[PDB]
């Protein structure tokens, strides 16, 4: 019954997200290559650490031009299923929207390595110039599709394991749904679908939720899957305790009066969204050449 | 014959270094890949000793150890366990006895604060009132590091009898390397990483040169050349990016001898012969943090 209701609001993470191999292998390399960053110190992996729930464990960091400022890095895990992929911005901008190393540099970098040259060859069989920014992205994309975490306790229960979750955890599921959370944090990723004119801020609880300066400016209701592994929380990454994050959100213009037990249960439910982490072998990155652009410095 | 001579100056990398001994490696892997072991929470050993980048960070310099005398080019972790001289430079005396922020207190605390690390240390060290001690912490990391060895390089193969594992040029580079005097400092199982010398490559206001240190008391380590083809840039400053040039600035110095273009090319050709099979390493799943886990810097 509750499952019937839950089934109407969420989806489970599939065994595998919807060349292919060499396409993934190329992506893995690019994803783990720090030379793809202007400074040569950051690789996707650095901030979307596959060993840390696909995050960097820091309050904030900066790695994309679109970024509106230092933001808490979201997990790469299951990120492929997100329809809303940004933290914040003006609604119009974000709708049409969906650091330094220009596509020129990237292509050059990749271009400069024999390993990458043959790697792109395998990944894209009949192209005269398989080394193109677009393919570069597609490859990384392929790999990212690999970073999914199926079989979370929640997914198990959703599929029928009446005993996959505890009483409290189910109570948290009901309260989560009933309290209004699911209205923004839904979908296969329990979030990552839409933006809202709200953001959590620290006061000079130490944090509150306040409307954006303009209703047109919005923040993304992030995917809660694996959240137990992606601390700190909120765009600022200032709240480190999951229980408190649930709390600052429950007790706000967004949720409703919730008691300590109730809060505890929703957060208990949230821990239920941690899925089996991808086992990823660190790829052996191709050797650099004299033509390979040197790191920032 | 040349092999007989080479066999007297170097050793091949073993299939496995001479090291629970599994639960220790696994624990080491985690610590090695855990960025929370750094004060700022952004650097893990892996960050600067990237197992995908010949165990280096690919930067001119970086800073990650208290003993460091200043920004230095990060050496590969690969085969590092076989090095007897493990520092870049310093005063001979200091270095003899000697062998960033997060104090051993913090580390132990950090590890201590995670249930995963607690059970991981348990498996790694079956007996102890507190298996979670800085010493064990190091021992575990050490265990893993012993895993980061690159055997079967073309050179090792040839040393083991494969007359055809190396090319003519590469063998010429081996003879030149030996004959020119390189092997005098760059020898051992790692073709270096054994001793320090009163010389350092400095950028001239070639564009670099081997200069004697201010005082012969102060010395720089003749680093291991294995996998060097993968560990650019070169020298303590990490200012030379081309291997061929590194060979050159060193050949054309008091440490080397007069080598022409082909000779230099051959020595550098030989050096590429030291790249061994890279360790296939699965990125470990780091244990989750707790409320007691020290928060990152900032
Ligand atoms: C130095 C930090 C940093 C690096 C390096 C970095 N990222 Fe990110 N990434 C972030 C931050 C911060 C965000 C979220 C901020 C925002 O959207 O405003 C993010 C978000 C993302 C997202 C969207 C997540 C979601 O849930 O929709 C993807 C996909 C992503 N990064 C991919 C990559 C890839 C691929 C690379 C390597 C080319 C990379 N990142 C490198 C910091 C980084
Ligand atoms: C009006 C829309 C809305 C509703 C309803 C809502 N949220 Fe959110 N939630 C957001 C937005 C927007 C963010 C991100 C903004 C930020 O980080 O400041 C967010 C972020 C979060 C985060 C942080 C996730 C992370 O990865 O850091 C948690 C936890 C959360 N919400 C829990 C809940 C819970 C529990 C409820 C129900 C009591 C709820 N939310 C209801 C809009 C909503
Ligand atoms: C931010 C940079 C940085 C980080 C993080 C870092 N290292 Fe290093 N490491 C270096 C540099 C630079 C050197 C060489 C400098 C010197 O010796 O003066 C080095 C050298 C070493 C060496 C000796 C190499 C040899 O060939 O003898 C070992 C072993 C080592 N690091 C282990 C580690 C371990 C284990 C960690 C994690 C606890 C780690 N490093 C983290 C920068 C770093
Ligand atoms: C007198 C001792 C000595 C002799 C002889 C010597 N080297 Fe070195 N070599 C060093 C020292 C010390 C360093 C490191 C100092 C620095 O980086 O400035 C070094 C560094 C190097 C490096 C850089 C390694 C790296 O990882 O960055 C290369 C390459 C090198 N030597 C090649 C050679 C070659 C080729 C010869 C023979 C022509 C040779 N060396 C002879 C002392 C010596
Ligand atoms: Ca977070
Ligand atoms: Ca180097
Ligand atoms: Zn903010
Ligand atoms: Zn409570
Ligand atoms: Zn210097």
């Amino acid at each position: 019954a509750l499952r019937e209701e839950a089934k109407g609001l969420f989806e489970v993470i599939p065994m595998q997200a919807p060349v292919t191999r060499d396409k993934i292998d190329l992506g893995a390399m690019l994803f783990f290559d720090p030379r793809m960053s202007k400074s040569g110190v950051f690789s996707c992996q650095s901030c979307h650490n596959v060993g840390l729930g696909g995050v960097d464990g820091l309050e904030t960091s900066i790695g994309h031009g679109w970024q509106k400022g230092p933001r808490n890095a979201p997990t790469a895990l299951n990120a492929v299923f997100n329809v809303a992929q940004f933290w914040d911005g003006r609604a119009p901008d974000l709708a049409a929207q969906a650091m330094n190393n220009t596509p020129e540099n990237l292509v050059a970098t990749v271009q400069s390595m024999p390993g990458y040259v043959e790697a792109f060859a395998k990944a894209f069989p009949g192209q005269k110039d398989p080394i193109s920014f677009d393919n570069f992205a597609l490859a990384v994309e392929a790999f990212e599709a690999t970073l999914i975490t199926p079989n979370s306790k929640f997914d198990q229960w959703l599929m029928g394991a009446d005993g996959a979750m505890s009483a409290d955890e189910k109570a948290g599921l009901k309260l989560f749904i009933d309290t209004g959370c699911a209205a923004c944090h839904n979908g296969i990723n329990i979030g990552g679908n839409g933006y809202y004119p709200f953001g959590v801020v620290e006061k000079p609880g130490r944090f509150a939720v306040t409307a954006t300066a303009d209703d047109e400016y919005v923040f993304r209701a992030g995917p809660l899957r694996n959240i137990a592994l992606t601390a700190p929380y909120f765009h600022s990454g200032k709240v480190w305790d999951l229980r408190e994050a649930v709390s600052v959100m429950a007790n706000s213009q967004l949720g409703a009066t919730l008691d300590d037990t109730q809060v505890d249960q929703i957060t208990a439910f949230l821990g239920t969204l941690t899925g089996e982490q991808p086992e990823v072998v660190h790829p052996i990155l191709p050797v650099r050449s004299a033509q390979t652009p040197r790191p920032e410095h």
